[PDB]
Order: structure tokens, then C-alpha cells, then sequence
């Protein structure tokens, strides 16, 4: 019926739309009724004015009067302010509005210009006007990027300036997502994302590695996604939560690592095959430069959620040479509004563990360093020192290489130039300062048993005079057996020195 114009506060929510498509016109207003009255023609120069012509805040579009008395035909453009609700940038894009007259006794639906003044339709003052808003087609394109894009309309209802009804406030909400662009963006890596777990031994066949993959997750809606589906599987599919590399050059070896996922302020632990649902309203973000996975172009940074992967390892043992997996990372932000996808990051890791030796007792014990010999004075012999062995290595398919540093020898603690030579044997072989090489295969390693240990070797020092037939001179004696130990071709080496000793009591 009749009408009074006044202030309104309305509400547009457009989309969601994707910016994969061109978009389509969006009303905003179709003849929305400001103002009737049918017996007096108080209503019949209604008129909408933005409260700036070029200020864009709230509308930029005439703002004052026409100036004649000739209508104006036509509709008006608006320039507004739209601004994207976690980033703050703005852009501006074009409102179409006009304006049509209601008349009691005829019909003229011109569309007039928000300002123009009134015109008769068949001799006769209107009655009444309504308004008509929209978003011209194509005009969303014109956002950079996915998001939550907001602006607020205002236009003052007035007849002339002097005279002011109130205000239209329009609150326009778009929800622009970008489907084709959600992706895991890592700035270190175009492509071929790679990462060793720089591993390094600590000691007692224990072996320690860390390393890091930065990476943003980014949804193609400026971080309006209110959770995160994340998940980092290992092509090693054995149920249970663990991630393993698999040596290169033999398959049925494993490394085991775990994952550490710092991200944007939160710690979180994921397992194999495991899917962390993240909450991201308490999630810090950062501006990243991502470009397109295919189109549209994003053209100007966006705002992602960044992230820090913590690759550790802890072995023991392991066997020597590269190691290699990967991992899975997929990724599906929450659009509760429909059937979001999921989009995926592959890292390859890799790992190498250093060749090693060393020599033990068969017990699983460490060699002495320093022995002595048991001197007879009946036999005029000293009693040799024995010991069954085993070397532990990491990379039992090569040779062993073993020499004495040194030729050795028992020298009289108080005069240099009186000498008994040293004797050393090994795994049934008298050693020397020339190297002699033991096969793998004749080492008699355990497939079976424990890897890289070694059947026993005996280890036998022993001295005697320099000269047969002849009795130690007496005094105290010492000397050090330098034994070294070298794998082949992994040119890697153990040493073990023994002190050695023995005492000649003078004959009385
Ligand atoms: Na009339």
C-alpha cells in the first residue's frame, strides 16, 4: 500500500562462486518499493545519492543534485569498495542502479539515473518511486584471489539535498572460492621436493638425523576454511603408524623416522596413513607469493598457513649405504558448503649410513689396551697373548683389510737400543706393516645370526729374544701393537693399540 521512505539496512550474500568461471549478473535490488502515497504527491522526486562522488568507501556516484529539470536516462555507475575479510586488500568494483517512478492513473517504466529529477508520465506527477541495484556480469573476475569479499553500499534517500529520508545500507558478502588453486606450496621446492635426514653416528652403532620441509597449505579462499584435513602416508603400506626408508640396494632393510608437522603455532605428530583434522581458527597465517596450478592466475600474493615438517631418526645398527622413501602429503581444506578435494605434495627422503668397523672380543667385549706377557725363567720364554675376536661391522659384503701400524717391539723402559721383537697374528695370519686382505666370505658372517658380526678370529701377541738360543736381557720392557682394520673400497678404518709389557728379573 502506501509507503514512507526511511533508512534500510539489508543484507546480500552472493555465491559461493568459483573463480574458475566467469560470473553471472547478481541482483541486488529489482524494484525494491521507497516510497508510495496515493492521495497527495508528496513522494514524487525521490532520489539516491552516494555520500561521495569519488570517494569509494561506501559507493562513489553522483552526489548531489541534477542539474536542470531534464531527466536524466539512463542508470548510474558505482564504484565500490570491496575488501577481503583475513587479508584487508581492496578492490573496486562497478554497482548498476537506477530508479522508476510509480503513477496512479498510467504506466512509464523508464529507468532514470539515481539523481534525476522527476518527469510526468501522461500529464500526471508521480506517486511513488522504486530502486534497482545489481552487479553487472564479469565483475567478480576483477578479484585477485579466493576469499571472503565484503563491502557495505550506502546511498542517501533525498528529494534535493536540503531534504534527507534516510539512508539505504546494503551489506554485499562474496564468497569466492578458487577450487583449481587449493594446493601445498613449498618454497624451497618447485618440484622434486628432496630431503636427507643428515644422518651422523653418535657412537655405539647409533645412528641420528634431523631435518625440515617448509611448506604452506593454502585453500584457494584466503584462509577462510575453518579446518584442515592434512595426511602424510609412506609408500611402505604395513599397517601400523611407522614411516621407513628402504635401502637402495636391498629392500629388505628399513630405517625407521618420525614426522613432526609445526604448523602455524600448533605441534602435531602425525602417523603413517593417519588424518590430522586441524581446526584453523586459532592457526597463525603468512603472505606467500603461490601462483596458479593451472588457471585463473593469481597474480598478487595470497595468505597461507605456513608450516615446518620435522623429519627424526634414532637407529641402531643399520646396514651401511642410501636410503631412500617418500612421502605422501595430501590435503583437503573444509568448504562445508560442497564436496571439497583433496590435492597432494610428494618428498622423496633419503639417508646414508657410513660404513664402519670395529674389532671386539668374541664376547661382545672391547680389546685391552695394554697387556703383559708372562715371562718364564725356566723356558726362557714369554707366554703369549691370545684372544678370540669378531669384527662388527655395518657392511658385510666387503673385504678386511689388516696391518700393524708399525713394526712393533718390546722395548727396555731404561735403554732404547736393547729390543725384543714383537710377534702379532690374526684369524690365523702373522701380520706385518704390509696389509693382508680377508674375504667376506671367508669371515664367516651370519646371514642368520646378528648382521655384520664376524665368526671368531684369534688375536695372538707374543715376543721373544731377538736372538734364539739367547735369554732376555733383564729389565722392564714395552712396546705398542698398532692394529688396524680397513673395509674395502669404503675407505673407512678402525685402530686398536695394546700396550704391551713383560719384566725380566735379573739371574741372582
Ligand atoms: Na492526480
Amino acid at each position: 500500500a502506501d509507503k514512507n521512505p526511511g533508512s534500510e539496512n539489508m543484507t546480500n550474500t552472493i555465491g559461493p562462486h568459483d573463480r574458475g568461471g566467469s560470473s553471472p549478473i547478481y541482483n541486488i535490488l529489482n524494484s525494491y518499493l521507497t516510497a508510495y502515497n496515493g492521495s497527495h504527491h508528496l513522494y514524487d522526486r525521490m532520489s539516491f545519492l552516494c555520500l561521495s562522488s569519488q570517494n569509494t568507501l561506501n559507493g562513489a556516484c553522483p552526489s548531489s543534485d541534477a542539474p536542470g529539470t531534464a531527466t536524466i536516462d539512463g542508470e548510474t555507475n558505482i564504484t565500490l569498495q570491496f575488501t577481503e575479510k583475513r587479508s584487508l586488500i581492496k578492490r573496486e568494483l562497478q554497482i548498476k542502479g537506477y530508479k522508476q517512478f510509480l503513477f496512479k492513473n498510467a504506466n512509464c517504466p523508464s529507468k532514470l539515473a539515481l539523481n534525476s529529477s522527476h518527469f510526468q508520465c501522461n500529464r500526471e506527477q508521480a506517486s511513488g518511486a522504486t530502486l534497482s541495484l545489481y552487479i553487472p556480469a564479469g565483475e567478480l573476475n576483477k578479484l585477485p584471489f579466493g576469499g571472503v569479499w565484503n563491502a557495505v553500499l550506502k546511498l542517501n534517500v533525498k528529494r534535493r539535498y536540503d531534504t534527507t529520508y534516510g539512508t539505504y545500507t546494503i551489506n554485499i558478502t562474496v564468497n569466492l572460492t578458487d577450487k583449481g588453486n587449493i594446493q601445498i606450496w613449498l618454497p624451497q621446492f618447485k618440484s622434486n621436493a628432496r630431503v636427507d635426514l643428515n644422518l651422523r653416528p653418535t657412537g655405539g652403532g647409533t645412528y641420528i638425523g634431523r631435518n625440515s620441509v617448509d611448506m604452506c597449505f593454502y585453500d584457494g579462499y584466503s584462509t577462510n576454511s575453518s579446518s584442515l584435513e592434512i595426511r602424510f602416508q609412506d609408500d611402505n603400506s604395513k599397517s601400523d603408524g611407522k614411516f621407513y626408508l628402504k635401502k637402495i640396494n636391498d629392500d629388505s632393510k628399513e630405517l625407521v623416522y618420525t614426522l613432526s608437522l609445526l604448523l602455524a603455532g600448533k605441534n602435531l605428530t602425525p602417523t603413517n596413513g593417519q588424518a590430522l583434522n586441524i581446526n584453523t581458527a586459532s592457526l597463525e597465517t603468512n603472505w606467500n607469493r603461490i601462483t596458479a596450478v593451472t588457471m585463473p592466475e593469481i597474480s598478487v600474493p595470497v595468505l597461507c598457513w605456513p608450516g615446518r615438517l620435522q623429519l627424526d631418526a634414532k637407529v641402531k645398527n643399520p646396514e651401511a649405504g642410501q636410503y631412500m622413501g617418500n612421502i605422501k602429503i595430501t590435503f583437503t581444506p573444509s568448504s562445508q558448503t560442497l564436496d571439497n578435494k583433496q590435492v597432494e605434495k610428494n618428498i622423496t627422503v633419503t639417508a646414508s649410513v657410513d660404513p664402519v668397523i670395529d674389532l671386539l672380543q668374541a664376547d661382545g667385549n672391547a680389546l685391552p689396551s695394554a697387556v703383559k706377557l708372562a715371562y718364564s725363567p725356566a723356558s726362557k720364554t714369554f707366554e703369549s697373548y691370545r684372544v678370540m675376536t669378531q669384527v662388527h661391522t655395518n657392511d658385510a659384503t666387503k673385504k678386511v683389510i689388516v696391518k700393524l701400524a708399525d713394526t712393533p717391539q718390546l722395548t727396555d723402559v731404561l735403554n732404547s737400543t736393547v729390543q725384543m721383537p714383537i710377534s702379532v697374528s690374526w684369524g690365523g695370519q702373522v701380520l706385518s706393516t704390509t696389509a693382508k686382505e680377508f674375504e667376506a666370505a671367508a669371515l664367516g658372517y651370519s646371514a642368520s645370526g646378528v648382521n655384520g658380526v664376524s665368526s671368531s678370529q684369534e688375536l695372538v701377541i707374543s715376543a721373544a729374544p731377538s736372538t734364539a738360543g739367547t735369554a732376555p736381557t733383564a729389565g722392564n720392557y714395552s712396546g705398542v701393537v698398532s692394529l688396524v682394520m680397513t673395509l674395502g673400497s669404503d675407505n673407512k678404518q678402525v685402530e686398536k693399540n695394546i700396550t704391551v709389557t713383560a719384566s725380566v728379573d735379573p739371574v741372582i
